[PDB]
């Protein structure tokens, strides 16, 4: 899960 969180996180802006 740690890896999952870390790799996803920088893409949270993609619709904003």
């Amino acid at each position: 899960f740690a890896a999952a969180x870390g790799l996803x996180a920088p893409q949270x802006p993609a619709p904003f």
